[PDB]
């Protein structure tokens, strides 16, 4: 698919297996791997072999959010902030157009952008220990990322508004509960493997259209808050609130 | 209302018993039980006499779906489908739009098209023993009937996701929890009548308004994906997929 | 300093607004004073950069016991006034969904009609053990437009809202945590909301603001949906003669 | 012929209907009974696989002169007929705006209130050269919910439809072309409606049928947006003084 | 008045409320003073039972010839006022949108910007022969956010929309009539706007606001889609040294 | 842009002119065009030394629609039909999407998915006897390609639903008294080069969010309808209706 290091995908059939790979440093985002994540939900839409995909981190986190580097260039850097706001877009788009079922193993803790790769998936098994968290209110940032903005979906409002704006860490068992997760697993990586390749074994054409029907949805709900969440996190990149915090840390 | 047998309506004052009534069939869909369901709701909606509706199956069953011999003579008949796909459009926006409120008593399995009409009632009493059901996706279909549909607005997403494209059975108890339905009965026909009649004591032009104020959401949700969803169910109905599975299915020696 | 009358007490306490619904000895119901007053704070705390965040409470045991049914009767008898509490209710659901600060309620007693309704608007919700929420609009003759059924789907499951909407069920304060009418059970919930929103006003304020905006865009959506058809049908109730009937029994204070 | 009343006759033509509006001596002025009709008709046609067209004209001089007075004057003294009344208003929108058959209008005189909603919810409008479209609503008390300017804002700049909405200024043949509220004058739009309808009829079915569908789709979103609100609005207009004492002298 | 700045003055006239912008000197260009006045008016208007009409002009040669100069420099510097600014920004698009009571325009000169917008959001537009509308916002380093191409849409196709807020190109007014943009072109546009809203008054109360709302609805959606992203841009815009280097210029 | 021959792309500093590219054939739609087409308007927006596109066709025509060949072969094949219903999606969110102003040199007729991309544009210069036609519904398809999809965004609803039934072929001065075009020209393609050229003067980011900011009303109309179209127009691929019209032709 042309990813960097920082995103392996590997085949196994018609399934897709993908990676989050920075372990050292827990998965948070870089540039590379935010660009990464951009282009690859129309690549797997455009190659017909793809018919399912998994997405899960390597090593202890499933991704603990934003890299302090990165995020460190971007208060800094004109250029780099209008175009991860553009790579961002395509995540959510991405992802909400994207033609075959997503399955997540939450291996780990997923923060921020990871903690919304999770909400625009399909189906997610997530570990005893791991949690969902978004913690870009309590680091000077509107939560633009997915998060927040498909919360709604999943869960009440009230609840929706209390974990954005508090950076409340959700528990796997809380997260079934509340549908935020579909399943606590000993191994959610082997557990998506199975669900995805059960998948595989269903009508094509009704599986693609059924994923089609829910999203619309999500893509209604996308389309009415996604440029002004974009716009106001990319005027939070510039405010001395964030430039402080992001330097401390 | 010139229902045909497989759907039995009975007036008690303002109240109508709505039965569906094959009973040696689990109450299956056949085109005759499908077309009835189309025209019913408008004309609950156009007897001043009626102010509430009980819907539930006769003998064990809600419902346990899709007739398989009607499900093989619409892989085969363009016409037939076309029809269907105008009729299943009709139960939707029929039930979407009923003026009248709608209280399921889920006897038995509510299963495909059963599960959507359970997903489009106002309150929901279901049996014990009793599931929800959609296995669209397992059998070569588009969920369209309305179920899956719908669900996200009682439901997460992730878990309307999951449940149609995998087929499983909801009880009665995590359908309670989940808010597909609203109590477990040891005798939910019993119960839904008397949580209708109560219902019927109240001042009808808030009953009917409010009604009207809360499904407007459900009518935004329809409007938007509604028409997509049957052209794809149009399109199931013809693949090579869904005659393979279906053909085996309908061969009963 | 933003003009509310008696029924409605503002207090600051730094960048803090503390609101109490202040008809004790009718439980806080809505009288045509209160209701006012709701329609025009929420604009009053937008445009004053000195508020960031506020909690919305009753004084005495109830949150608020809904309408005042002296007010109610009056609402059946006067269209000039009928008119006028119509386009105040809208200024209500819309002031809330727009309103710039985050609103944490502090629910310490029943929450009832207009009551939940505020509840259902606000952004963080503290309930006490034995405070509950419930709409009886319809029990009464009346289109549940207030607000109420209007955003519950957003919090909960829409047969569920239809259910509690339709039968004007109770609903407590362990039920209401467990369906996401409400975030937390709390022993003092004054204390826990005043608590949660000083805890937020210790937050950036851009990002706090900001994300509230992208939440509520979804709130607005569904209220602007349904909210001028529901106000129009409440008025149409107004004028029945099962509210009329109803209503003259209630207002009957000897 | 589905079952209709009198006021409202429906031919068949092969795979063509031609729906005629029928109280001539009363200027095809809406009572109940032609009401109702309007409710039905749209989903028997959408029923019936042996429609695939259909035109809609009145007889004698009129499209349609919009409320009969004895109608309105009946509507405001009593709550059940309101009801029933705003209920099968809801169909007559809802039912054109789902329709599956093409309509095509034939405009042949005066189309006022809910006649011009009519046009307003057909798919091509053919209007004769002396004959206008105006809706009077507002101007005898009435908020303007039927689906005119309900519709208006799809066919026309805003501002338009709010000044023709609050004024009910007649919009003439040529205007109503200039406007897009029109597809064309036309010396005989009855005739010229049956061509264009059997044009239709020799096409593609799925094609034409699925093509209106995706258009439509933008016009029922319009409508649900607004008409619930507008049908409850014009309910209370029925039963305001202004529109009780306009309506008696009427 | 009802409590507005020097810059727009209000009188009555039985149940009528003629709205005049108040800075011929400037060409009732846009000062903060004035911006502010047309926030909180509009649900004052809403607010006060005893109107029930408004036609809205402008004093001297031009209805508005859009932002003060000065203003829009204090912009690009004064973080607080930009928030401020985009606050009362929201309120006049919404409360115009949401107004009770109809909004006949007078467009006696050019109305640019801001001004521009005040004629979109009318209900009806009455504009003299040599007056024009046009938005120059893009020329000059902002996005077209007041509720002008904002709202465009409704009125005029979507291809000309995207021209005039692109090129800033002027809309004559028989241009504007042609396209949509007004509804008649006067003599005296003062004097037909004033008597359309007597015509008005006339009418049954009831009848006339709910048909109000009931069109009023589409631009609702239309702005509940795509303000809150317009708004906050128009903000980026203003800190951008595209715009302090093209106002500094013109204030200068 | 890594684009097929069939779709020229050259640059003059911010400017891209998009010339369509089968002169001999009237620029019709063939498989390697659609697919061109499909795939380059995310990467004009990931470009970010483009800030302007002009597109045009080669030779006598705009574009003359479905290739004949093409169109059979899509009534015969399975999966060819279910990718180029992938690609005229992107087709249409690509364009409606695009971070650039993209105006449309008319240069001769533009029949169906021809006047669906100058509908999709956002200024259009039209030639004096060039036209803007969509025969889709005459030849037996649904027409989904984003014209009628896109035009009560532009003109009248009852007009769009005339135009799209009886594929009307629409002058280019009745084009312009619609709004369909902006312009008549004697060399569209240089008045619509001067224009945009004009506009690449102009503040960026203001012209950027601009576009953006009206765009989101044919982003609402597209999202509303667009899956139903795509799926009609494929079971209309299927038509005996289709298939006896493309064959004979
Ligand atoms: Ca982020
Ligand atoms: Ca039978
Ligand atoms: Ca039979
Ligand atoms: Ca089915
Ligand atoms: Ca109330
Ligand atoms: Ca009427
Ligand atoms: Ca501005
Ligand atoms: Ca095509
Ligand atoms: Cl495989
Ligand atoms: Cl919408």
């Amino acid at each position: 698919y042309d990813m960097p290091t920082e995103i392996d995908v590997r085949a196994d059939g018609a399934l897709r297996i993908i990676t989050l790979n920075r372990p050292d440093s827990l998965n948070s985002v870089n540039d590379d791997l935010h660009v990464g994540l951009a282009r690859l939900w129309q690549r797997l839409t455009d190659d017909p072999t793809a018919r399912a995909a998994v997405i899960t981190g390597a090593g202890r986190a499933f991704s603990a959010g934003g890299d302090f580097g990165y995020l460190k260039e971007l208060s800094a850097d004109a250029d780099l902030r209008a175009k991860t706001i553009r790579d961002g877009r395509e995540i959510v788009l991405g992802m909400a157009r994207c033609r075959i079922p997503v399955v997540a193993a939450v291996n780990g803790p997923a923060v921020g952008l990871g903690c919304s790769l999770v909400a625009l998936s399909d189906i997610v098994y997530i570990a005893e220990n791991a949690y969902l968290a978004d913690p870009h209110v309590q680091v000077g940032l509107v939560a633009a990322d997915g998060g927040p903005l498909t919360w709604p979906l999943h869960i009440s409002l009230l609840l929706a508004k209390e974990y954005a704006l508090t950076g409340t860490r959700i528990s796997a068992q809380r997260a079934v509960e509340l549908g935020l997760a579909n399943h606590v697993a000993d191994d959610p990586v082997a557990e998506a493997i199975a669900c995805a390749k059960k998948i595989l074994e269903l009508p094509q054409q009704a599986v693609e259209s059924t994923k089609r029907v829910l999203n619309i949805h999500l893509e209604r709900a996308v389309l009415a808050s996604l440029d002004y969440a974009l716009s106001a996190e990319s005027q939070s990149f510039v405010t001395e609130d964030f430039r402080s915090i992001v330097t401390k840390l």
